[PDB]
């Protein structure tokens, strides 16, 4: 009974319906069971990995790999380069293909609707460009795979620590080898150019930290003696290599936020405003796509 992932907020009153869905419950329930997964623990922890994670972590390799099988033009040319465009096709191709390493035969119908999630996280092919919205779906794509039963909960640290933390380096790759933008006002009022969810599970990870307090992530010094263990830092130091200037001048929403007192409160004023500035905002999270194992009627209680 599996379907092709369809658009399903079309208009601002679209919202309502969203945030109503067994979807939007079940993604944000998904995102808080693996937030809580990761609480006080080190990148270096010890965690079970199953073959699942070992076929995941290989399909993103791939999708690395095809990077270096295609080098950015040596035109002029002035946003992001356009042999994004040539990446891009390459996963739109070769998505299902992909997921099919990963899913049982007896799953096959599955592919289609779980491959579509694939194909919407890593940026837009026009525009050249990535923000929240494709790291939501790329979320959505973990979650359908938990839904079926290939993603297991005894993997749920597996799923952060190293496929997603996976993902953040395929993305950066992508983010510096084709010059991306960031989506639309994601360098505006954002918390960062591209991502979000790893400040949440990255806070998460420095919960009860002896001495690293939310205030250090700004010492650079700091960063650089850390990041290897923390997803929270390793975001900041991939900022601090791409913007130009002072800290609160190019981050000032994170700027504001090391001053919390602590990693729990910074973790709870994420939770929120990745509610506010991401999930409820109309223009970042229309483009959600809505199918069986992520449905868009209402949440059956």
């Amino acid at each position: 009974n599996f379907i092709i992932p369809k658009k399903e907020i079309h208009t601002v009153p679209d919202m309502g319906k969203w945030k109503r869905s067994q979807a939007y419950a079940d993604y944000i329930g998904f995102i808080l069971t693996l937030n809580e997964g990761v609480k006080g623990k080190k990148l270096t922890f010890e965690y079970r990995v199953s073959e699942a994670i070992e076929k995941l972590v290989a399909l993103l390799n791939t999708l690395d790999r095809w990077i270096d099988e295609t080098p950015p033009v040596d035109q002029p040319s002035r946003f992001g380069n356009k042999a994004y465009r040539t990446w891009y096709a390459k996963l739109d191709e070769e998505a299902e293909n992909l997921v099919a390493t990963v899913v049982p035969t007896h799953l096959a119908a599955a592919v289609p609707e779980v491959a579509v999630y694939l194909k919407e996280s890593v940026g837009n092919s026009t525009r050249i460009d990535y923000g929240t919205g494709h790291e939501a779906a790329f979320a959505a794509f973990l979650c359908c795979l938990c839904k079926i039963g290939v993603l297991r909960v005894d993997d749920q640290i597996a799923i952060v620590f190293k496929v997603f933390n996976r993902y953040l380096e395929v993305m950066r790759k992508l983010q510096k080898t084709y010059r991306m933008e960031p989506a639309g006002s994601q360098g505006v009022w954002g918390l960062d150019d591209f991502q979000f969810l790893p400040f949440i599970w990255g806070s998460s990870q420095l919960i009860d930290h002896p001495y690293l307090e939310p205030r250090h992530f700004v010492d650079e010094k700091a960063v650089n003696e850390n990041h290897k263990d923390y997803m929270f830092l390793e975001c900041i130091l991939f900022i601090t290599e791409m913007k130009t200037g002072p800290f609160a001048e190019h981050s000032n929403q994170l700027w504001n936020i090391s001053a919390v007192p602590s990693w729990s409160k910074v973790n709870q004023g994420l939770i929120r405003m990745y509610k506010a500035e991401c999930l409820e905002k109309f223009p970042v999270i229309q483009h959600f796509k809505f199918g069986s194992l992520l449905p868009i009627h209402p949440v059956t209680s």
